[PDB]
């Protein structure tokens, strides 16, 4: 839910 979650390749931003 709070895990696995796309949000974590975000992270990554446009950088």
């Amino acid at each position: 839910k709070n895990v696995k979650s796309k949000i974590g390749s975000t992270e990554n931003l446009k950088h």
